[PDB]
C-alpha cells in the first residue's frame, strides 16, 4: 500500500505563503479551509510584520492575501482570498486522534514536501514526522487524508494544533475580528453596544461576552455557558474582554473565585476553580 | 490501520523513574516486567548515585524503590517495586525479530511518548524509531504490541537490547543480586559455601559457577554446561566469578584455552577458543 | 505485516565499498546492477581519488574492482567486478514513484543498515527516510522490494537518483566509458573516426554525436532524436561533445538557438528552447 492516493486528494488545498515586510522574506505554507469564501490558515509568526502576503496555489495561480486576523497563543493565522473555483481536503476530527495513528506532515516551501510519523504523545498534538520551516503552518493528516492538525515551528520532534481547536480560532477571528482567551477554556469578546442590543441589553451595557465555552472544562463545569456576561469577577469589575484573562492569570492556580455573570437578565454568581 | 489498539495495551507497563542523588535530579522510563513482584527494568546510567529511585505509574501512584542491581555493559538495572494490582504488557522473542520489522519505541518521561520506526540491524538492536533521555530503559515494542526491546542512550540513530537478553540479567541479578559476565556467551557466579552444599561439594570448596551458558555459543560448543565449575583456566588457578573476566580478557583473540572444570565431582578439560 | 521478507531479497545485491587512495580511507555502499557482467554503482565522490577499490559481498568474499566510470552531476559512479555466482535484486521503475510511497534505505557500511520512510517530492527524489555516509551509493527501494533508487550524500531530509536516471547514465559509460551531457535532456558522444564510419558517414566527418534523447524533453520536442550529429549551434562550429554543453551555458534561459543537426545525409536545423 502507500499514501499517494490520499495525498493527491490532500495537495490542492496546500498553499504556499511567501511575506515581504521590514526588505524581509519570509515563507510557509498554508492549509484552505472554505474555498466558497477563500479562507486559508497558516502559521501566526510566517506573517509577521507583514506588508506584502502572497500565496501561490498548486495550480501555480499567484494571489494577494488579506490577514483577517491570527493567534499567538497557537500560533495561528487567518488570511482570506479574494478567489474563486478553489478545491479544499476531506477533513477529520482530532477527538478521534490517539498516539499511534500514522500521520503525514504536507507543506509547500516552493512553487511539495511530506514526512511521514505518528502522533507521539496528545494542548497540541506531537509527532515524529518531521515539521520544517518549509511546512509549519501546513497539513498534517492521518492515514485516510482527513485534515487532523496545522504544522508549527519549534530535535526529532514535531508539534500541531489539533483541528478543532484550530478551526474554533479561526471561527472566533472570522465573526469578530479577533480571539480573547479568558478563563479556563473560555472564549471572550467585547460586549460592544451593537452586540448588547442584539441580545435583549441595553446600549449602556457593559462586560465580557462568553464567546464559547469549551466542553468539560471547569467553567462549564463552573456552570459557565456562552452568550452569558462577565460583569465581575471577585470584588474586581470587569469592562473589557481584556480584563479576564488580566484577572485571572494574577490569582494563583485552584483558587476560588467569584464570579457576577449575566445570563438573559438575571444575575448570577460562579464559584469557579483557577487552572494554570 | 494504527497502532493506538496495541499501545493501548502496552502503555499500563511503561513507568516514569525520577533519581535524586548528590542535588541531583535523573528522569527516564522503565517497563514492569512481574506485576506479582513488583519488577521493573530501566536504564542502568539513570539510577547512578541514586539516592531516592521514585516511580510514577499510569495511575500516577508515585512508589518508591529498590534497587535489586544493575549491569553495565548491557546498561540495564533492575528495581522492585513493594506494590499490587499492577499491569504488565504483552512480552516476545527477540529470536523472531528481524530487520525491517515495525517497530515503536515508548517511554515516559512526564507524569507518554511513542516514536515509530523500524530495526536497522542485529549485540544490541539498531533502529531509526527516535530514542531520546526521556524515553531510555523503556519499551521498544513491534507491530504486535510485544515487548522486543529496552530502550538505551547514545544522530538518527536508536538502540535497544533484545529483551531475550535482557531478561536474562535481570534473572541473574534477581537469583544472585548480581550478574558477571565471563568468557565467550557465558554467565558465572560466585561459588559461595552455601551454594557449593547445595551442589553436593563441600563446603571447603571453590570455584567459579557457571550460572548460564547461551546456546551455541563458543564454550557451549566448547561443551561447557550450566553448573559447573571453573577451578583453572590455563595455568592460573581460579577461585571466584571476576578471575574469569580477568584471565581471559589477557589472552589474544582466539586462542586455545585449557581451563579446568568440575561438573558432577568428575573434573574436566575443556579447549576453549577466545573471542573479543 | 513487516518488510523483512522483501528485504530478505534484497540485500545480496547491495555491497560494501571500501577506498584507499592519497593514506585515504572511505567506505559507502552500492548496488550490484548486473551480476552477468559483475556490474556495481555506487556513489561518486567515494571513490574519489580511488587508488584501491575493495568491494566485500554479502558472503564476505573481498574483491577488488575497476571504475569503468563515473558521473559527477549525478554523483553515480560504475565498478566492475570479475567475479560470477553473482544475485541481483529486483529492479522497478521510479516512472511509477509516487509521494506517499514508502521507501526503505538500504546499505553496507561494516562487513546492513536499512531505515523507514516515505518519498517527500519528486530530479532527484527527496525522502524522510535516514541516508547516512555509511549507506550512500546504497538501494532506495519500495514497499515491494523494488530498486527504486541509489542513495546519495547531503537534516532529516535524504536524496536518491531515480533508478530509470542511473540506469540511463550507467549505460552510457558502459557503452562509451564517459558521459556528456548537452542541452535540455540529451546525452552526447564525441563522434569518434570508427563511429562515424559505423554510421555510414565518413571517416573525416566531425560532430557531436547524440546518444540519447530523453522523453517529452525539450530537445525531442524541438524534434532531435538520437543518432543525430550536431555540426553547428548557431553561429558557432561544432566539433566536440563537452563544447555543447559549454555553447548551451553561455546563452540566457528560454533563447531561440538553431542548431545544425545531421540525421542520415541530410542535414537540418532544429529551433530549440534553452533551459536553466
Amino acid at each position: 500500500p502507500s499514501l499517494a492516493p490520499v495525498l493527491k486528494n490532500a495537495m490542492p488545498a496546500i498553499v504556499n505563503v511567501a511575506v515581504q515586510g521590514y526588505k524581509f522574506e519570509s515563507i510557509g505554507s498554508g492549509v484552505i479551509i472554505d474555498p466558497k469564501n477563500g479562507i486559508i490558515i497558516t502559521n501566526d509568526h510566517v506573517i509577521r510584520n507583514a506588508n506584502l502576503i502572497t500565496v501561490t496555489l498548486q495550480d501555480g495561480r499567484r494571489l494577494k492575501a488579506r490577514l483577517i486576523g491570527g493567534d499567538s497563543e497557537t500560533d495561528l493565522a487567518v488570511l482570506k482570498i479574494d478567489a474563486k473555483n478553489l478545491k479544499s481536503l476531506v477533513i477529520g476530527d482530532s477527538d478521534k486522534l490517539e498516539v499511534g495513528d500514522y500521520v503525514v506532515a504536507i507543506g509547500n516551501p516552493f512553487g511539495q514536501s511530506a514526512t511521514f510519523g505518528i502522533v507521539s504523545a496528545l494542548n497540541f498534538i506531537q509527532t515524529d514526522a518531521a515539521i520544517n520551516p518549509g511546512n509549519a503552518g501546513g497539513a498534517l493528516v492521518n492515514a485516510k487524508g482527513e485534515l487532523i492538525g496545522i504544522n508549527t515551528a519549534i530535535v526529532g520532534i514535531g508539534f500541531a494544533i489539533p483541528i478543532n481547536m484550530a478551526k474554533d480560532v479561526a471561527q472566533q477571528i472570522i465573526k469578530f475580528g479577533s480571539i480573547h482567551r479568558g478563563l479556563m477554556g473560555i472564549f471572550v469578546q467585547h460586549l460592544t453596544p451593537e452586540l448588547a442590543q442584539s441580545m435583549g441589553y441595553a446600549e449602556d451595557f457593559q462586560g465580557a461576552l462568553v464567546s464559547q465555552v469549551n466542553q468539560n472544562s471547569p467553567a462549564q463545569l463552573a456552570g459557565l455557558k456562552s452568550g452569558d456576561v462577565i460583569v465581575q469577577i471577585n470584588d474586581t469589575k470587569i469592562t473589557q474582554a481584556t480584563q479576564v484573562k488580566t484577572t485571572i492569570s494574577l490569582l494563583r492556580a485552584g483558587s476560588t473565585a467569584k464570579i457576577k455573570i449575566l445570563r438573559d437578565n438575571k444575575p448570577l454568581t460562579l464559584d469557579v476553580e483557577v487552572t494554570d
